[PDB]
C-alpha cells in the first residue's frame, strides 16, 4: 500500500478545461447536472450550500443557469481544493 493515496489517487474525473465547462455546459457532452456532481463530489458542504447545489440535482439544473456552475467551477479550482487535486 501507500496512504499517502487518499489525496494522491488516481481516477480524478472531471477536471475540465474552463471553457469547456462554459461553453459545453447544458450539450451531451458536458451535461449540467454532471458539473453538480462533480463539486458536490469533491467540494465541502459549505460550497454547494454557497451555490444552492446543497439540494436536488434536479430542482438544482432548473432553477440553478450555467452562470452559477461556470463562476462555482472556476472559484473551486482558483481556490486550490483540498480534493486531492495536487494537494495533502
Amino acid at each position: 500500500m501507500k496512504d499517502s493515496d487518499k489525496e494522491k489517487e488516481n481516477g480524478k474525473m472531471g477536471c475540465w478545461s474552463i471553457e469547456h465547462v462554459e461553453q459545453y455546459l447544458g450539450t451531451d457532452e458536458l451535461p449540467k447536472n454532471d458539473l453538480i456532481t462533480y463539486l458536490q463530489k469533491n467540494a465541502d458542504a459549505a460550497f454547494l450550500r454557497h451555490w444552492k447545489l446543497t439540494g436536488t440535482n434536479k430542482s438544482i439544473r432548473k432553477n440553478r443557469n450555467c452562470s452559477q456552475l461556470i463562476a462555482a467551477y472556476k472559484d473551486f479550482c482558483e481556490h486550490g481544493t483540498k480534493s486531492g487535486l495536487n494537494q495533502g
